[PDB]
């Protein structure tokens, strides 16, 4: 039909349909990530698989000054060595966030729960640009938010 058994033969190609890259922060908020949702697939089975691809909504740099919330694409969840307090979970993990190329472990804690906007999905933008990383297609954030209800459901 659709999606109808596993179609992997990717090392490298051209997606068709969604050839087209997603230059929409709405299209990020389908595929976006609150901590509130990690939060409660933080005690769930392996949504690490679910979640890599997928952007978060991290904050850097929201502490001082003014609220500045970025783009980080997860890659994957790492374990810290210390567990934290969240919505009532308590979890010693943490997702590998990057923006661009900046891997970098965050806690769920300084996660978002707030929309995208073109600020922020431009400041993404530079920084897989800068990176020489390109942007995903509406193929894979068709994958991704397909993904996401079936995580949730």
């Amino acid at each position: 039909m659709g999606s109808s058994h596993h179609h992997h033969h990717h090392s490298s190609g051209l997606v068709p349909r969604g050839s087209h890259m997603v230059s929409l922060p709405e299209e990020l908020n389908r595929v976006r990530l609150s901590r509130h949702k990690l939060e409660r697939w933080c005690h769930m089975p392996f949504f690490a698989k679910t979640v890599t691809g997928c952007f978060v909504r991290i904050g850097i740099g929201n502490h001082n000054s003014k609220p500045v919330y970025r783009v980080a694409e997860i890659t994957g969840v790492v374990e810290t060595a210390k567990v934290y307090q969240l919505g009532g979970t308590r979890t010693n993990k943490g997702l590998q966030l990057r923006h661009g190329n900046d891997q970098r472990v965050f806690r769920l804690e300084f996660v978002s729960n707030q929309e995208f906007t073109e600020s922020e999905f431009m400041k993404w933008k530079e920084a897989m640009f800068s990176a020489g990383m390109q942007l995903p297609t509406l193929d894979e954030i068709n994958k991704k938010e397909l993904s996401i209800k079936e995580a949730l459901n």
